[PDB]
């Protein structure tokens, strides 16, 4: 089923049980707290920041890869397109959840930019 | 006794054992191998950006903070004045090594930057 993850900004992100596990944070939490479908909301992350966080994931999971070598995908770059302060929050996000993915891919595209 | 940890650039960078467990990274190969005082070169973190990594862990490791609420020490914000392709490095290297608080608190520098 899908565990409700509120925001900063209250909003319900709505995921399945089995891609949250891929952030060792929400994981670990479902661990202490036991399997459980209450609500887990996350007072750092916002729901703009959220909202890419877990549709990244999405595409992760549904998916498998969240990544290209020379093969970059329409999805997997318009996500990048994001503005400079917002693009350092995806990065706040991924380190806070310690989702290994997401946080890789974002701090090789600000690696790209300034050795590109 | 000093780990003998070389950069990308070849200096060796002699740094405690006990501090070297901090980073996730360079703890698990200390593991796989045993127990052993051979020299673990780095093949990703350059001279420059490694000798601030290991003094920021000598900080935290000889000095329990690295890291301030409203106590800013001179140090800990003088190593954060860098250039922002050096700050991106900084970022790279402290997730190459999965140091928890080097990573948070340089996320945290850019994050204040940009919200401030």
């Amino acid at each position: 089923s899908l565990v409700k993850l509120e925001s900063s900004d209250e909003k319900v992100f709505e995921i399945e049980k089995e891609i949250a596990c891929m952030s060792v944070t929400i994981k670990n939490m479902i661990e202490d707290i036991g399997e459980s479908d209450s609500p887990i909301p996350l007072p750092n992350v916002t729901s703009t920041i959220l909202e890419k966080v877990l549709d990244y994931c999405r595409h992760h999971h549904q998916h498998p890869g969240g990544s290209g070598l020379d093969d970059i995908p329409p999805y997997d770059r318009d996500f990048c397109k994001v503005d400079q302060p917002t693009l350092f929050e995806l990065i706040l996000a991924a380190n806070y959840l310690d989702i290994k993915p997401l946080l890789d891919v974002t701090c090789k595209t600000v690696a790209n930019m300034i050795r590109g």
